């Protein structure tokens, strides 16, 4: 077909291969190869020396893992040679980084002694921090395995080993625990012993199950003790001395079936004679053991747990090894003991006892899981696998000692994993954390935001997110048995205690009506059209942030921006000097950048500019960064009629208003972000070490801008939030991702704690 061809031209596009090394660490001036060579490079080398537990510090020992195969064992192609076997090694590596951020270094040695091949990997110890063994054939494997693992003073690891039966084992808890299954009683056949049906067997005794119970089998039928020792002698340390030799005789009354065999291994006359809930393993990749439309059609109460990614419950490597790595890595521990990969067998089991996020549905064309029959494990995909079971393994090298670095703090740990997805996430999670600790000396007081669209599947998915962070307490707006029935639709179990308010039928319903209309009775709204806008969720939800049923309020995910910010800017005001102004973060990788206005003031003058810049310079207060503002023009203090003459004035007028503030215009784009530009060219200026906050001359400049930063830059901008409201409002937009809503919500509960603060002072 297509695809092998495909295949070819992914590996052959542009750059040859799938890898590349690159600098981490500045390397372009003098200076920066003079610090990354001589005379610089001496220093760190002095240090490991002295102290050779600094290899861990100064070089990537600490994030380097090697995958190392000498080609005998090549997926289903076999001995094909250590070259052939290349681009698996290379897959493997970036599987490596997309789930662990672990930078691998793949080796291929062209060895199949296994004498030679132990020597050579041995030698490799200064370089990486583990050894993670792949696609070596049997028995070879077993051997080299175990000799790596005496001599070898980092953690050794082979993924065709243990790493299938970690992710079997996981959801073989998950399987008994929905069919009172208790392992004391629990019988376990494994058909096709070889590399990964040892590991399977030693794994699932070690889950509370006793050896008795599991028989192997073989290409020559069932083998137990009175074979005439069966081939080498790993397979008889777990062979039984049950009489049945046959797999049709061996599976009446087996609890489970392990299919670790060829396809096409499997009759249905062993089929309806395992138990009243038989969960059976159909694994072999190139056609499974048992189709689950197969399986379906015989007895129902199957729980089949196949290996391929068109099925449910899948079981996929890659769930297994990145994060035990990750764990072993960050602990600097010296081996995977199986004390670490039954916390990993755990943590994954556990995982799979919750609920699913949209982020991991829309990865697999939007589905739904839930902890039933479907969904036994962690999709491969998911992002909370490294989130969760990294850490379980990291605390499991604690308690074996083999860890030799602490890891104090757990919480920390956890975002530090969590930074790994970008800049926003870290942006994200600082927010979070200052709303947690605004709360705290509050006193643990939630702000309340109250959102006009509970019937809005994107705010009910996000909010299902924001409670586990406990950001705000959610009130929603409409119909409570029309929202609740949305709500069971799509399936969140910690949406079920939030706040409903249908607007006609609250209380203060008719109070409110009496607010607007002494607001807008000389604006044009009657007693008669007062009740009516009352009655929109949008108007009432910004009446219950005016008047205290709410702290903020988030809405226009069904509506456009000009229609959901007029109820805003009607029923709640701004400030003494406030004007309503969209304000988004341009997220960097050393600092942010505030852009305003973006989505309200087509063309602000001079006092409208000089107060946005107000307005933006607070945000940046929030956060502890002193703001310097920069009024952009297209000319470089020129003062020209026009947009020159306004941009000057207006930082004049901002610099009178806030005279502790660096506020500066007109500038050019360059010349405000980069403080070599302003050195050189305008010593003169008040603006030094470059601007964080920018203000735009008319809407399309600032608009045009932040999108094309977006695109064409690859920036993460995060935005628009409205500013200069009297109280703590935001407006979303109908393309907004359910992401960038826990966004704004984060935005409105940090600026509702702010507003609150300060009107308690
Ligand atoms: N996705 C996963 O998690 C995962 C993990 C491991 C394996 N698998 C799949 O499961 C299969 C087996 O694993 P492997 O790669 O280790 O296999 P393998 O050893 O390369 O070959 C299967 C072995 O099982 C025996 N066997 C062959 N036909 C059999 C049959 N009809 N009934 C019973 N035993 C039979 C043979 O043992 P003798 O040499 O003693 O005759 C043979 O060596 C492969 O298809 C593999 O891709 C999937």
């Amino acid at each position: 077909t297509n695809f092998d061809q495909e295949a070819l031209l992914y590996h052959q596009q542009g750059k040859p291969g799938k890898i590349e090394v690159i600098s981490s660490k500045p390397c372009a001036t003098e200076k920066d190869l003079s610090l990354a060579y001589s005379p610089g490079v001496a220093a760190p080398c002095k240090a490991i020396a002295k102290d050779p537990a600094k290899v861990y510090d100064y070089t990537a020992k600490g994030n380097l893992v090697a995958v190392i195969s000498n080609g005998t064992a090549v997926l289903g192609l076999g001995n094909i040679g250590p070259a052939a076997g290349k681009p698996v090694m290379e897959g493997k590596g970036i599987l490596f980084k997309q789930f662990a951020g672990i930078d691998v270094f793949d080796i291929e040695v062209a060895a199949t002694d296994v004498d030679t091949f132990c020597n050579a990997v041995r030698v490799l110890e200064p370089t990486f921090g583990g050894i993670n063994l792949e696609d070596i054939k049997a028995p070879e494997c077993f051997e080299i395995e175990e000799r790596l693992k005496k001599e070898m003073n980092i953690p050794v690891f082979h993924d065709d080993q243990h790493g299938t039966a970690i992710v079997s084992g996981a959801a073989l808890l998950n399987a008994c625990s929905i069919t009172n299954r208790k392992m004391e009683d629990m019988r376990i056949v494994v058909n096709g012993a070889g590399a990964s049906a040892n590991s399977c067997a030693k794994i699932f005794i070690a889950l509370g199950a006793r050896r008795e119970n599991i028989i192997m089998c073989d290409s020559q039928g069932v083998i137990y003790k009175g074979r005439t020792a069966g081939m080498n002698k790993y397979k008889e340390y777990f062979a039984s001395e049950t009489e049945a030799r046959t797999l049709t005789e061996a599976l009446r009354g087996a609890d489970v079936f392990v299919g670790l065999s060829v396809a096409g291994a499997l009759t249905p006359e062993m089929l309806k004679d395992m138990a009243k809930d038989p969960i059976i393993f159909a694994m072999a990749n190139p056609e499974p053991e048992i189709t689950p439309d197969k399986a379906r059609a015989a007895r129902p109460d199957a729980i089949i747990a196949t290996g391929r990614s068109d099925y449910p419950n899948q079981v996929n490597n890659v769930l297994g090894f990145p994060s035990i790595f990750r764990g072993a890595l960050d602990t600097r521990s010296t081996q995977i003991n199986e004390e670490m990969k039954l916390a990993a067998v755990h943590a994954l089991a556990k995982l799979a006892r919750m609920d699913v996020p949209d982020k991991v549905s829309a990865t697999y064309g939007g589905k739904s899981f839930k902890f039933g029959r479907d969904y036994l494990i962690p999709k491969p995909f998911d992002t909370r696998v490294l989130l969760w079971v990294a850490p379980e393994v990291a605390k499991a090298a604690m308690k074996s000692g083999v860890a030799t670095r602490a890891i104090e703090d757990w919480d920390q740990y956890r975002e530090s994993l969590e930074a790994q997805q970008g800049p926003s996430k870290v942006f994200i999670r600082s927010a979070i954390n200052r709303v947690h600790q605004n709360s705290e000396a509050n006193g643990g007081e939630l702000p309340r935001i109250v959102f006009p669209e509970g019937t809005s599947t994107k705010v009910l998915k996000a909010l299902a997110t924001l409670v586990e962070e406990r950001i705000c307490q959610p009130i929603l707006l409409g119909y409570p048995e029309r929202v609740k029935e949305k709500i069971k639709a799509l399936d969140i179990p910690l949406l079920n205690d939030v706040q409903i308010v249908h607007p006609s039928s609250h209380p203060k319903y008719f109070s409110f009506v009496e607010k607007l209309y002494s607001l807008r009775q000389r604006k044009g709204i009657n007693l008669g059209e007062a009740e009516r806008l009352m009655a929109d969720p949008n108007y009432f939800a910004a009446m219950m942030v005016n008047m205290g049923e709410a702290d903020g309020m988030v809405s226009g995910s069904s509506i456009n921006y000009a229609d959901a910010v007029r109820p805003i800017l009607q029923t709640i005001g701004t400030y003494k000097e406030g004007i309503p102004a969209g304000l988004n973060f341009v997220l960097l990788e050393d600092k942010f950048l505030v852009l305003a206005d973006t989505t309200v003031n087509f063309n602000p003058s001079a006092e409208q500019c000089a107060q946005i810049a107000l307005q933006a310079a607070k945000i940046v207060e929030y956060f502890g960064i002193e703001p310097r503002v920069a009024m952009l023009s297209y000319s470089n203090f020129s003062g020209a009629e026009g947009t020159p003459r306004k941009m000057k004035k207006a930082a004049e007028i901002a610099r009178t208003l806030r005279p502790d503030l660096m506020i500066e215009g007109d500038m050019q784009a360059d010349t405000a972000v980069n403080p070599e530009i302003m050195e050189r060219l305008f010593p003169f200026s008040g603006l030094k070490g470059g601007a964080n906050v920018l203000v735009f001359p008319n809407l399309e400049s600032s608009n045009i801008a932040y999108k094309l930063i977006q695109q064409i830059g690859k920036a993460e901008v995060i935005g628009p939030f409205l500013t200069g409201v009297r109280r703590s409002a935001n407006v979303l937009q109908r393309t907004t991702t359910v992401d960038g809503i826990v966004n704004s919500v984060v935005f409105t509960a940090l600026e509702a704690q702010f507003i609150k603060d300060a009107l308690k002072a």
